[PDB]
């Protein structure tokens, strides 16, 4: 008696507040892909950061159906910006621009959760 979610549903209700952290310009540009090491001369980055996530992952997560309920988006949209704000400094424009996407996705993401209760 657990509630249902079918892909397109989910893909539905959920893609508009994946768009709405895409759409910020600029803070959205680190996150739009995968973080690369070697590209930014950090190797630590994997040793700090066990399960890297990123929106174009999450985007793909949703196009193919990979999650089965709605928590689960949560879940990765939230691994992505606590990788963010252990990575980096506090005080780094990084940090900075993944509070921004957190303080959308909280305007966005209550009504959409409470409509799919
Ligand atoms: C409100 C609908 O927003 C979108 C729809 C589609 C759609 O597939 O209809 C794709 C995107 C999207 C995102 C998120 N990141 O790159 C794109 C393109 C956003
Ligand atoms: C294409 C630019 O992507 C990034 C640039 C920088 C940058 O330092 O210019 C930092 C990150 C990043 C994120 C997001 N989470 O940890 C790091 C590091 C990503």
């Amino acid at each position: 008696r657990k509630k249902i979610f079918k892909p397109e549903e989910l893909r539905q209700a959920l893609m508009p507040t994946l768009e709405a952290l895409y759409r910020q310009d600029p803070e959205s540009l680190p996150f739009r892909q995968p973080v690369d090491p070697q590209l930014l001369g950090i190797p630590d980055y994997f040793d700090i950061v066990k399960n890297p996530m990123d929106l174009s992952t999450i985007k793909r997560k949703l196009d193919t159906g990979q999650y089965q309920e709605p928590w689960q988006y949560v879940d990765d949209v939230w691994l992505m910006f606590n990788n963010a704000w252990l990575y980096n400094r506090k005080t780094s424009r990084v940090y900075k621009f993944c509070s921004k996407l957190a303080e959308v996705f909280e305007q966005e993401i209550d009504p959409v959760m409470q409509s799919l209760g």
